[PDB]
């Protein structure tokens, strides 16, 4: 597989109500900007090659019930994908929601300037504000992830340097 690793056991979140036939378990390292893309990615568990496409909204030691992937019959049986994000972080998912920290030099800072935060799904522009302050939060709205009100925002946890 690509990101996949292989098939194990007690993978991670035993307490998952599910299976209903074939439980299959197996963990993956996950890019961050994977959590957010989340497309068809290929998975290898038994020797099984399917294209799984895990939701975007995903975090680290997050588990993926996939339905039908496990369980190979008419008794549907779903693959708990726990996902190990890179040892580089940057966004804080929490729930819908983002935290970034944005660096911004003093006399950006200062006139208010534009500075550009690296966020999941590309290049954002911030325009900070005039004589802003370090330890704010500089919200980007939908520009967040998927959730219940819709898509979230971000963040910028303000550093003037």
């Amino acid at each position: 597989a690509a990101l996949v690793a292989h098939v194990t056991s007690g993978s991670g979140g035993s307490g998952g109500s599910g299976g209903s036939g074939r439980d299959l378990r197996a963990e993956l390292p996950l890019t961050l900007e994977e959590a957010f893309h989340g497309g068809e990615r290929v998975v290898e568990v038994a020797g099984r090659r399917v294209s799984v496409r895990i939701p975007p909204g995903v975090r680290e030691g997050s588990v993926i019930r996939v339905p039908g992937m496990g369980g190979q019959g008419n008794p549907p049986g779903d693959l708990l994908l726990v996902v190990r994000l890179l040892p580089h972080p940057v966004f804080r998912l929490e729930g819908q929601d983002l935290y970034a920290t944005l660096d911004v030099p003093a006399p950006i800072a200062v006139v208010g300037g534009k500075v550009r935060a690296m966020t999941l799904e590309g290049p954002v522009e911030v325009a900070v504000p005039p004589r802003t302050q370090a330890g704010r939060k500089l919200r980007l709205k939908g520009k967040g992830f998927p959730g219940p009100a819709g898509r979230g925002d971000l963040y910028l946890e303000v550093r003037i340097t």
